[PDB]
């Protein structure tokens, strides 16, 4: 099979899981400290359910059998005729769908009880996730209209960036919120989880060309430089703003590696370098805008990856060039790519908004999302998991 | 030599290696403030230490000319005559044997002298893990009779799990572990410990099958299941008994990931399933007498990692699957394999444990193990390193 | 190409880019706690900077057309003309920029600012690396005088060291640095930032053989072993100094890898520990003799990284065995590679220095490289970044 390609994507999906609870550090790291084991012990729950969920059925309705070309059917339930380096995807994959679910953590950070999120993200992994998958990875309609998505522009950032506006939307603002400003009680601890991202997305954008070939390679060098000018931008806006705060930097470096994500494959380092300059500029604005608008959409997963999903799906249609990986964007000659990604921007982002509505919605009915003022106040680490971060 | 498996094995030595400081951190979370740099610093010494011993003997006497079945002889010393590709399954299995001293840290938390754990696990490793390795790796009399362990149920977690119950008794309670609990001083530093710990079994478990091939993805597949599973239940066990904490979650998860190591090239997705499970129930009851016992094997290294590789070497001779590795225990028709195993493990788990007994005995008598009551109470990072881990 | 090779170097990459933000805890946890922010973000900043000038025309200034020998031409900026494998080294080397950037960083620590750091970073990489990585790897002169450096003994570690002693002298000594010596707030995210540094190592020396070979191998066998010993000298000298910090240990092993990675491809085990042994040794006498002359070289790159490559890179005209990697050393019966040596050592030492002593005080003239008072006294957190580190 190629003990090179094997060798690359087995090491490429022990990156993919490491950012998993990277994403809990970085997250962790900005709430407050009655508030950080919570915020980190999320990530490691979504790791733990992602893989049962995907092993049952979740792989299966992702990549089975498909019908209607909406959804895979149930063939591969319990890995059920999964062999070789079916396997090998599957377990890459399997990833993908954990660090979604961790991002997606943002809209609930200090006031969700983790019951209602295990339950809440079983039905987004299933409704939502899965569907995404199929529809651009699994042979779906999106990806059979001719749309493109090379790591996951939309299947990762922009499912979780919009689910997460919504189920901000759904569960409130934090108590305090509005009137006064929240801090982070360890940047360290963020800047540690960052750099983890940083390092992990090596395997989530450079293992996803599925070989340790050209494509591969191209990933790497585009996702560090449009990481780089986003990264840039933001400080640039941080001097302008007043000083460059390192939560700023690895903020708008993230929007890079978001927005290149879903073009990593497919353009140049000329295009790399647009996709995060405009990436840098348009995912500030609309942090400036939620924030403007009230909206609680608390660590901004929204602004970050809904945003820099969007734009970088989009400008994969724009900007892909045919000497990078065959496929051409408006630029290049070809006006029908641009029009693909258009078409699957809009679908997944309108579905991801108002499908995670409804099930957010649903689960409140339900269960209830938000726990007890009282428990806010004390925090969710003495009252969700009767545990103190720091003594 | 296959650039591929080269390739695959020389980035899980990089994963074994992070592995060690990853045991330090884990711990260091756990204990007081006034010890965090001495649980950390531990692991460094364990990593330090076992480097220099190992190419100076280790390695040879683990792997080297069989004499009698029980050791290896010199001809390996300072790695004479050791090269190509037996260099990096030397490198490779001095990680293993570096996890291993590190995860014996548990049983001297906050009370033994830097010199004597030093003087202690030189001796350890000298008549306990070389023995072990060459037993069931390198041709000794285990692997003659045809016991398994894909990549160290009994080598390295039996080993160290009961090795550590042994010292546990030897040094003693630590002051005040009975009258009161000692409370963790940093979760999220021990969250980190537990994400490197998972991210570097990738290379533990996945990089035993020493090459990049269907086994080696097999194994990252089942290790990543049983690691969830045994997540799963301690997680319910929490809520059954109050709440969550994050704590029992991780605790739950290297469980799975201790059981499912002996195993991890020879089960398939089910047998991982059950695997897990069993681990996440027999590792919590274990933890829960050895505190009813009042013995402070301080972070359960024993019920955790002992009782973890002991079930999962024994689940070796009953779930093995010949469609997977050839290999077929119990259930897959092949009795033989299974008394193979009870042999190896009923072997190695009262070696270590008798054995560790008459060392750790023998290194109090010479030198002594615990520090003085002051220094326990001023803490060993200044005590033992003349450090304070914050200011 | 070898989908074995690329497998591993795509793997070294993102290892070695690790390794930046890991300098940046390294250092953070050894400053105070009003700094730390600054101390990680400075890494972080270096890794965006460093990113940008290499693409747009760093790398062509180090590997483009050779003029006269002593820097590239402009043929590869933008990366144009830059494909396939030369992509992949592109890469790689590109994180070795970044790590020495930040290595350098030691030397500014809590007192200099954001802007005027960007600047003369940006003003080294030009004038001072570019050359370096040329005139060794890039044929420049030194190569053509038949001078080795495996994988960055004087490019690397000589550079950012004796840079780092210039910018010391020239910037001045910290306030209080002399009165009161200043505590490290965070030994334990020290510790961190030593074990991602440890990790990414596999990728910095065993990545230098540009594929997944013997020397690959060797390289990671003699890096651990120089480590070990390295740290091992460092933990006795604490010892008979007092007590064996963990500070200590760390920076012992450190100065063995530093000092073998100018040697990991040539040399065997046997010399690899003399190379450790010595490296402890004389990087210690290295901190002390700063220290004793008062200069607030901060964080030792100069003792550590300077005096621990300027070493190695002698020794491997010393030790360098024929057998291992062709290359013949003084004590193989080449006299010639000594020579070569020494003259690739005192050119390299020499133009750091003293073209970072122009740089540096260039900088301060034109806009001032240190902060004010004031703001010296409230910390970098809050004048340069506006953040707390911890609430």
């Amino acid at each position: 099979m190629s003990d090179g390609n094997v060798a690359w994507i087995l090491a490429s999906t022990a990156l993919v899981m490491l950012m998993v609870p990277g994403v809990g550090f970085f997250y962790a790291g900005m709430v407050r400290r009655k508030n950080a084991v919570n915020m980190i012990a999320l990530s490691f729950i979504s790791l733990i359910i992602t893989v049962l969920l995907w092993i049952f059925y979740g792989y299966s309705v992702s990549f089975g059998n498909d019908i209607s070309g909406i959804i895979g059917g149930l063939n591969y339930a319990l890995l059920s005729g999964v062999k070789g380096e079916d396997l090998l995807f599957m377990m890459y994959q399997m990833m993908f769908a954990a660090v979604t679910i961790a991002i997606l953590t943002s809209a609930i950070a200090e006031r969700a009880k983790v019951s209602s999120f295990i339950l809440l993200s079983a039905l987004w992994l299933t409704f939502v996730y899965a569907p995404f998958a199929h529809w651009l990875w699994g042979g779906g309609w999106l990806a059979k209209l001719g749309a493109l998505d090379f790591a996951g522009g939309m299947v990762v950032h922009i499912s979780s960036g919009f689910a997460a506006l919504a189920v901000a939307m759904t569960i409130g603002k934090r108590a305090g919120f509005e009137e006064y400003s929240i801090e982070p009680h360890s940047i360290p601890l963020t800047l540690i989880g960052a750099a983890l991202l940083w390092f992990g997305w090596f395997g989530f954008n450079g293992g996803s060309a599925l070989a340790a070939n050209d494509v591969a390679i191209n990933a790497v060098v585009v996702t560090n430089t449009s990481a780089a000018v986003a990264g840039f931008v933001w400080m640039v806006i941080g001097w302008i703003k007043g000083k460059p705060g390192s939560l700023g930097i690895v903020s708008g470096a993230i929007a890079g590696l978001a927005a290149i994500t879903p073009a990593a494959g497919f353009v140049d380092v000329k295009g790399a370098i647009v996709i995060g300059l405009v990436a840098g500029i348009v995912c500030y604005l609309a942090m400036d805008f939620r924030i403007k608008k009230k909206i609680d959409e608390s660590l901004d997963a929204w602004a970050i990856h809904g945003i820099g999903g969007l734009w970088g799906s989009v400008a994969v249609g724009i900007l892909a060039n045919p000497e990078v990986n065959g496929y051409a964007g408006l630029l290049f000659g070809n006006p029908q790519l641009l029009v693909s990604q258009l078409i699957a921007v809009a679908s997944t982002t309108a579905y991801a908004f108002l499908v995670t509505l409804i099930l957010a919605k649903a689960v409140d009915a339900a269960v209830g999302l938000r726990v007890s003022s009282q428990e806010e106040y004390v925090g969710l680490d003495l009252s969700q998991h009767e545990e103190v971060a720091y003594t």
